């Protein structure tokens, strides 16, 4: 059973992350749920303080915990949301000015545009071919081997693995949404 | 550098397998080189014994040693070949009658058809998008987690990961070539 083997694999090798959204980091156009599990976009930017930790250009928010070591996974209910990008980024990313979200710029993210265009946000972007659109996505980090990978968390099918790299400093769970859609992104608890 | 990270990741996690081909398993249309590292195809079936372990239908050959446990990798020079498939199969796969080469039938393989069509031999087959056609492919096995994955061995880019599974019995390196063409399939030594 592919669900069973996915469950047994993630349990054997990856620490289960309990990820909550940090509204202090969130671009002003983002709405973070009271339980800090769910992410929607506002109509327009809210008036929030431009504290140094807040994303002011990218429509990004971070988790409340970073990783400097170990294997970690978390799963995100993306449901039928037609646009979303998730993964990890370095503590030291540019949060204020425009930069391309690329591994070179400290972002390892994949996701969906316009309902049907899956991409890895590599440089240049990798067009994914996804036979079964995921409803829940597992994010898998191995700090020591520089590994960031993504799976369909319902059927265990692989989506994308970045080239193995070298990480500098802490890695944060990162979430980006560009559009207004009925379906929020929701983090599954550990 | 992605090559260096690829080298450090296989060193951290995977035991380098020294794979040689077992000519007694090779379909009678295949030629195994005397050093048992290279594979070619004949114009017709040659006259060989139909010993039980020989693939009579599928243009396959196994390695000389199996895996019942652990993390293992080997790399295969596919060069400019227009057709090839490689991966692992269970000891108990059908050798004589036709079976579809699928995980359900005990086969975990990916490869190339008609020079440009990269596929995983899932059921259904998964169409791959590969930006840089590999000359050398890394095959990565984790027996315990039921993981088979494939990399471009030269630049470290990921090709394909099968859904995690549960293996039954020993796994063998398997190699398949269907075409009569100038470039051999060559295994890289450990
Ligand atoms: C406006 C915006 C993001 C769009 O960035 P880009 O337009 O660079 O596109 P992508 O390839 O999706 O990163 C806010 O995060
Ligand atoms: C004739 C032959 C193999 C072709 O099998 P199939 O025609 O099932 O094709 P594939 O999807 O490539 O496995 C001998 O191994």
């Amino acid at each position: 059973e592919k669900s069973q083997a996915y469950a047994e694999w993630k349990k054997a090798l990856f620490q289960p992350a309990d990820v909550i959204l940090d509204p202090n980091t969130a671009n002003p156009i983002l709405l973070v749920s009271d339980d800090q599990r769910s992410l929607q976009r506002a109509d327009e930017r809210q008036n929030l303080p431009d504290n140094p930790e807040r994303f002011d250009w990218h429509y990004c928010v971070l988790g409340c915990k970073s990783f400097t070591s170990g294997r970690h996974y978390w799963e995100v209910e993306v449901g039928d949301r037609k646009e979303w990008h998730i993964g990890v980024c370095q503590e030291n990313v540019e949060r204020k000015c425009w930069v391309k979200m690329t591994p070179e710029n400290g972002f390892w993210t994949v996701g969906l545009t316009d309902g049907s265009k899956y991409r890895a946000l590599s440089d240049p972007r990798t067009k994914l071919t996804v036979a079964n659109p995921p409803q829940r996505v597992g994010v898998f980090l191995d700090y020591e081997t520089g590994e960031v990978s993504f799976y369909n968390a319902m059927d265990g099918s692989h989506i994308y693995t970045f080239p193995h790299t070298f990480f500098s400093g802490p890695l944060w769970p990162v979430f980006r949404i560009l559009t207004l859609e009925p379906t929020a992104l929701t983090i599954c608890p550990a």
